[PDB]
C-alpha cells in the first residue's frame, strides 16, 4: 500500500517490457526483408534457398467450368477436424457440419493413426445425415505447406503448429487420405482438390466481395495467400492471368532474418517447441505460442520479485497453462481488474490490483508486438501486388481468419492502423470469413471436378 514503491515496481516492469517496443523503421526493415524473401521464393533461381516458400496453389482467377451438387469438405490442421457437407449451385451454402476432437495420439502418432481417424470421422458424419453409399467430390482444407504438383496432388513439406505424425512428410497428402479412406472401405469420395486454410478463407470472402485477392490467417498459425500475377511465378509454366500462391510466411526468420529482435522469451518459446528453430516469424504471432509467451514475461517478472511477491504457483510454472484466450481476457478487463483477477486466483496466484495491472501490461506488450510483426508482413504482401498491377492507387479486400484476429480486444485495431501506415497508396478492406473453410473448399472442388 506504498503507492511511491508500487509505482517503482511498475517502472522497472517498464523498462523490462520497452524490449517488445518496435519502431515504424523496424517495421519497414521486417517488411523490406519479407518482400526480399518473397521475390527469392516465387524464382526457380532461388526457390530451394528461400525460408518463405511462395507455393504455387492451382488456384486461379477466371477458372471457366463449375460442377453443381452436394460436396464434401474436409477441414485439418486448425482447432479439431471438421467435415462439412456444401450444395453448390447457379451459390454455396454450409448445410450439415460436423467437428472432432483429435486424440493426441493422432497429431504425434503415425500418419497411418491420423488418416485413420480422419477416415473413421467421415464414416460419422455420413451415418449423422444417411450419405454414405453416396460418392461425392471431396475437397480437403489441410493448413500446412504442401509442394503441389495440381489441384488433386500434393507433398507435405513438414508439419508445423506441433503436428508430428511419422511417415506423411515427403508424401502426397490426397495419396494419404484416399489410402485410409480405402482401407476402412465403408464409404467412396472423388478426392479432386486441397487447399491452404488461407485460400478456403480467401475463396470464401471472394465469394461475398470479387475484390478479395489476399487470405489471412491469425489462429494457432498465421499465414498469408495472395493472387500473384503467373509471369512471376516461375515455378508454374505459363505467364497468363493470376494464380494464388501460399507464401508459408511463418517460416520467415528461419535463415536469421528475425535474429534482432528475437528476445530471450522467443528463444525459449522455439526450444520448448516441436519445431526448434522452425516458423520463427509464426512463433511470435500465433496462437499457440502467444500465452506461453506472457507466462515467461510473467516468471521473468517473478524472478526480479516485481510480481506475486517474488513466487510463481505450480500452475504459472506449466508449460502452456497461460492460455492465449486467457490474454484475450486480460485485455477485455473495463478496469475494475475483475476478470484480470479470476484468470489469476484460477492459475492458483493470489493476486494484488498492482499484479493485475502488470500482467495486463505484459499482455499487451505480446500481443501488440504480434499486430505489429503481422502488419509488416500483410503490408509487404500488399505493397508487391500494388507494384506487380502497375497500380497508382490498389483497392483490395482481404478475407481473415483465425481466433486471434477475431476474439482478441485489439489485436484487429492495432494491426490494421500498422498495415494502414505501412500501405501508401492502398485502400485495403479488411473482411471476416463466415464459415470459410467449408464454402471456399467447396467452390474449388466444383471447378476441379469439372
Ligand atoms: C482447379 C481450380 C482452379 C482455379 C480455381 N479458381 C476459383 O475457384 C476462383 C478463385 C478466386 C479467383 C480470384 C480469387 C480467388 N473462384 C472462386 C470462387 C468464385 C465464386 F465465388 F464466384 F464462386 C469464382 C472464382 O473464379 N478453382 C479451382
Ligand atoms: O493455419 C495457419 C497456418 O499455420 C501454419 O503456418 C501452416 O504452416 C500454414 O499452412 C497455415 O496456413
Ligand atoms: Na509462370
Amino acid at each position: 500500500e506504498n503507492l511511491y514503491f508500487q509505482g517503482m515496481k511498475k517502472e522497472k516492469v517498464e523498462q523490462i517490457l520497452a524490449e517488445f517496443q518496435l519502431q515504424e523503421e523496424d517495421l519497414k526493415k521486417v517488411m523490406r526483408r519479407m518482400q526480399k524473401e518473397m521475390d527469392r521464393g516465387l524464382r526457380l533461381e532461388t526457390h530451394e534457398e528461400a525460408s518463405v516458400k511462395m507455393l504455387p496453389t492451382y488456384v486461379r482467377s477466371t477458372p471457366e467450368g463449375s460442377e453443381v451438387g452436394d460436396f464434401l469438405s474436409l477441414d485439418l490442421g486448425g482447432t479439431n477436424f471438421r467435415v462439412m457437407l456444401v450444395k453448390v449451385g447457379e451459390w454455396s451454402v454450409k448445410t450439415k457440419h460436423q467437428m472432432y476432437s483429435i486424440p493426441e495420439d493422432a497429431m504425434t502418432g503415425t500418419a497411418e493413426m491420423l488418416f485413420d481417424y480422419i477416415s473413421e470421422c467421415i464414416s460419422d458424419f455420413l451415418d449423422k445425415h444417411q450419405m454414405k453409399h453416396k460418392k461425392l467430390p471431396l475437397g480437403f482444407t489441410f493448413s500446412f505447406p504442401v509442394r503441389h504438383e495440381d489441384i488433386d496432388k500434393g507433398i507435405l513439406l513438414n508439419w508445423t503448429k506441433g503436428f508430428k505424425a511419422s511417415g506423411a512428410e515427403g508424401n502426397n497428402v490426397v495419396g494419404l487420405l484416399r489410402d485410409a479412406i480405402k482401407r476402412r472401405g465403408d464409404f467412396e469420395m472423388d478426392v479432386v482438390a486441397m487447399v491452404n486454410d488461407t485460400v478456403a478463407t480467401m475463396i470464401s470472402c471472394y465469394y461475398e466481395d470479387h475484390q478479395c485477392e489476399v487470405g489471412m490467417i491469425v489462429g494457432t498459425g498465421c499465414n498469408a495467400c495472395y493472387m500473384e500475377e503467373m509471369q512471376n511465378v516461375e515455378l508454374v509454366e505459363g505467364d497468363e492471368g493470376r494464380m494464388c500462391v501460399n507464401t508459408e510466411w511463418g517460416a520467415f526468420g528461419d535463415s536469421g532474418e528475425l535474429d534482432e529482435f528475437l528476445l530471450e522469451y522467443d528463444r525459449l518459446v522455439d526450444e520448448s517447441s516441436a519445431n526448434p528453430g522452425q516458423q520463427l516469424y509464426e512463433k511470435l504471432i500465433g496462437g499457440k505460442y502467444m500465452g506461453e509467451l506472457v507466462r515467461l514475461v510473467l516468471l521473468r517478472l517473478v524472478d526480479e520479485n516485481l510480481l506475486f511477491h517474488g513466487e510463481a504457483s505450480e500452475q504459472l510454472r506449466t508449460r502452456g497453462a497461460f492460455e492465449t484466450r486467457f490474454v484475450s481476457q486480460v485485455e477485455s478487463d473495463t478496469g475494475d481488474r475483475k476478470q484480470i483477477y479470476n484468470i489469476l486466483s484460477t492459475l492458483g496466484l493470489r493476486p494484488s490490483t498492482t499484479d493485475c495491472d502488470i500482467v495486463r501490461r505484459a499482455c499487451e506488450s505480446v500481443s501488440t508486438r504480434a499486430a505489429h510483426m503481422c502488419s509488416a508482413g500483410l503490408a509487404g504482401v500488399i505493397n508487391r501486388m500494388r507494384e506487380s498491377r502497375s497500380e497508382d492507387v490498389m483497392r483490395i479486400t482481404v478475407g481473415v481468419d483465425g481466433s486471434v484476429y477475431k476474439l482478441h480486444p485489439s489485436f484487429k485495431e492495432r494491426f490494421h492502423a500498422s498495415v494502414r501506415r505501412l500501405t501508401p497508396s492502398c485502400e485495403i478492406t479488411f473482411i471476416e470469413s463466415e464459415e470459410g473453410s467449408g464454402r471456399g473448399a467447396a467452390l474449388v472442388s466444383a471447378v476441379a471436378c469439372k
